[PDB]
């Protein structure tokens, strides 16, 4: 199993997408990311990738 389960290879691309833009409007990184929908990106980035 493994619903929706991400990659490094595309956490990668969620990381430069957030870089370049922000963690604004996740829809703008969904748009981007077809299949990651805005709530797939803020789960993978704010609950797990965030350093801060």
């Amino acid at each position: 199993l493994g619903k929706t389960r991400w990659t490094r290879e595309e956490d990668e691309k969620l990381k430069k997408l957030v870089e370049q833009n922000g963690t604004d409007d996740w829809k703008v990184i969904a748009n981007y990311l077809p299949n990651r929908t805005d709530v797939q990106c803020q789960h993978r980035w704010q609950k797990v990738l965030n350093p801060e």
